[PDB]
């Protein structure tokens, strides 16, 4: 038997989202860009926030990353991004990335399941984020989103011992 | 498994589900009138309240979804989009940071924030705005912003003013 | 205070006056707020319907005002409403509890609203509220759907 | 008389007025006694409000007096007020059954006091009671602990 | 017996229990404020009662519990000594009888007085005095004197005032 | 019968910790301090952190609060600390407090259980520290801590949705 | 039958199933990098294998699936064709038989060799090659090709070597 | 209830329980001597890990509690702190954000650090250091820091050195 079926057009910000497993937690950081000339490549660092910069904090386990860009109204050209390790070569780091996020796409935005699943917090300060432009864009044209599902920080629920 | 076989039905204008507020809830709807914009330029607009909800005691309701969607002149050329976001000092960041963006050239002219301002008040929505960007310049009353936002339901307001 | 019958709702809204020569009567039409104007709209039934009046507080002499169908001499209307808001006296109020329970929202546009004062009154002194009592309308608790 | 519904209490206090031009309008701010003015006490959900006014006997004149928000003119918020306490007709009191209920103690500081009087009034002539009724402290049936 | 080892938790300030009212009874607080003392003088200042509980009708309710307790600016140098009593003579000599004495040169400085006024009436608290010792000179608005009073709960004021 | 106990020596940092109830969480950040004049007392306001001041989060209700403050170790003479409401006078506020943190203690710490209890995030920017000295100390000598009970954020385990 | 209503959910980058191997089997994968390009021009490179795979003992084991995708500067403009074949006398010719091509001007540039090669030895994919197309002229090291090919476990390679 | 009467047994220096580690864990202790203190200033020293824990095998095992006390010459006047904190810009700085200080002047001259570094590993402990401060000029030698760490218990140390 034939089955009929009607596709339900689907509005911006209205699809699932995508929840954390049991245990984990994500924690979202956003840093900004700088100038680029036309056709190249630039390389921008990883930084933890402060709440996760401890040696106790820098142990947690990771699992899923994410990684979607903002980037002007008036921008005009295509920009690519991708996480990966650090690299002599800054263009070269496109020919090897498992996922990567294009400006000329319906959904601009990269999901890494497993690349860097098992790795620490304190791992994530060897990778880097790799950004390019078809055209020259000026600084802070673009902004890069970064989420990181990692384990829960064991120590939130307590008040300091107050017999210091 | 085997091949299943599935004839896609098309739809026009019009159809489709529409989604039910949850229980509880109210839906209240307003629009708003656009100025002159510049080309590659960005206008910022105060959300409004209308009258029946700019009381002490309605601006302390609960926020659920709100929904922005935009009509436009039909002669209008160029490309418009809009977000709410919160206030800004530069009124082209906003779409940097904003979950969603209505966008003319899909085919659904609309945004949606699911669980953006969840939980907010009635009253602190007076502390956002609207911006409006155009690809190419466009004159005034020629955009009209819609906002449907769902809230609780007020609890005295089927009584007569006493007298 | 009064509340609604079930499955009913009350709006309410507000029109301002113009000046008024003494001892004259204005005539002043009823028009709906945006939301109610649809033709699905206008066919909802009507149940009670209050008037009273708001002043400036510097305003002196009597002022009376009423509602009815249109009147060929305007101060015909005072003689047959049913209920008249009169400014020098304890309540001034207007309830009309059956002069128009049973007709439709689009009725009210053959309507109109009568004022009168005995002393020169200059423009926006005098705010007429009207609130209106009708059927909840069907749809309204539903978003508009996406794909016009 | 009435009586405060379950789980609620009332305050009652007093402001006194200042001196008034002859058909003019005051506007007077609204300040919470002391014992109210804490953070955890201006979240207190807002029943009914009562506002009635006693005058010097030799006072001469109209007097009136309302409750709303801000105004850009002064005069004007006597046209949006839902009760106005006149001093020319049986009552003298200005009760408010819905305007308020749902409100915080917090917001009662957005409102204000307008009165108006039609010759000059010297000053603490007119004193304004006040009798607001909000839910009970969670926390007065307890001494303050001793160890600070 | 067996000895029995015991760890002591050390407490912050703000730490420990609050004393509940008895069943029907309500506590009431209010503050006074002292004058400019001489060195090694005592000052006799009335209790007045809060314009809410000094009507005829309020005056005829019983007392239990009288708390003392008394703030001073962190600057404040010297000793200082207050107690609840009689209407004395000799301003000094109510501390010979007096039940308790408010202490500022120990770690709590309050002053409890659980059976001295059980019974009397809340007008009655209007024939006692507060003294107030100093053991080097203080300015005026230096001391801030608190009574905390538990008495029992009014019956008519839940009601507006008709009219 | 007579009961014989010893009392056991505890050692700093050795007291037991206190759990927030269910549903809440503790936020913890600290500010520093400036130059004071020898006995005079300073007004310091609240800021939120950046996670807590958007409009969503300014209706979370507040629980317990914990203050203590950490100085330097040469530092001579008297630290006292409070939080109240804005006062016109800042020395008037210790007049009033129920709670106040001395230096002069084993404990340095305030706590205030029920002083702010059912109020929300939005409020806290209404109220401010007062901080007075016995002797003449210069600035970033003392730094503030402060720890706040509240409702735990709704959304922190889950994506955000792609389709922007 | 009645329409059934469907909501299609976009995905981004790097979402989608992960295809496993079969039972026994394991897959090892390699990279080679190209050489200068002519427009309109093909290139023949040969497969190579590695090191821990290149010896007597291991190029016995049977193969299964082939899987072809390649990555490319992002300033590569053009169009770009490859394929796995057996050893052609004309290079172009290649294309005129291959069962699957990987194309650049596609979503997915990918390709899958199901059943093509499946029951050959480690030792028979020296006999193929790798043919690589460019529509413009293509500098060297602008392409790296992939492959992942699905092979039977070896047996002996969990122990040391004896000495 | 009735007042329970108990009476208080005093106890000589090294009367008290001890600490017992928890299942699974080994304590391991070492010593560090410290430098010449001027007046009013702090020190900071790094803190070296013992030979047998220093390789990489053992630099991988997780910490649980830390313990802090310092032992000094009888002749030593003046007073001391200290503190086990991150490593600092500031030397004096450390005290303000660290969780326990152990003081010369009080009954227990020990700091005891009971989840701060719960969960790091014995290579982590390399990045802190220990800052030392002291009211007047002390020579060199005069203060011994003792560390307690307990940590998980090693797997492969009693087999001999192959050979």
């Amino acid at each position: 038997g034939v089955q009929p079926v009607i596709v339900e057009p689907i509005a911006a910000g209205q699809g699932k989202a995508i929840k954390a497993i049991a245990g984990y937690s994500i924690s979202k950081w956003e840093a900004s860009s700088d100038a680029i000339t036309a056709k190249a490549t630039n390389a921008m660092s990883i930084t933890l926030p402060h709440e996760l910069s401890s040696e106790k904090n820098k142990e947690l386990k990771v699992g899923r990353v994410l990684l979607w860009l903002g980037l002007l109204p008036s921008v005009a050209g295509r920009i690519k991004a991708c996480v990966a390790e650090k690299q002599a070569q800054a263009e070269a780091a496109f020919q090897v990335a498992l996922a990567v996020a294009d400006s000329s796409k319906e959904v601009v935005a990269a999901m890494y399941t497993d690349a860097f699943r098992g790795a620490t917090l304190g791992d994530l300060l060897n990778l880097q984020i790799y950004l390019y432009a078809s055209e020259a864009v000026p600084a802070k044209a673009v902004v890069v989103h970064l989420e990181v599902e990692h384990v829960r920080p064991t120590f939130d629920d307590f008040f300091t011992p107050v017999y210091k």
